[PDB]
């Protein structure tokens, strides 16, 4: 299965991802974890590799993937 690596930031805990269902799975601080479906692999690498994981999650994911609240 797949595991959420811990990231510092002031909004995100952790993200994790499973190349399998092509599923990124984002822990936010405030408001719970959320998965993302149907995310390429390489943007869950760029979301790894940004500056800041804010404004590539404001950027790049939020909105721009079908996501659903996990709990």
């Amino acid at each position: 299965a797949m595991q959420r690596q811990p990231v510092s930031s002031s909004r995100i805990l952790s993200i994790g991802y499973d190349p399998d269902n092509r599923m990124l799975e984002i822990q936010f601080r405030e408001q719970g974890t959320y998965q993302y479906l149907g995310v390429p692999e390489r943007a869950h690498q760029n979301f790894m590799s940004a500056v800041s994981k804010g404004r590539f999650f404001d950027g790049v994911i939020k909105g721009k993937f079908l996501c659903r609240k996990i709990g």
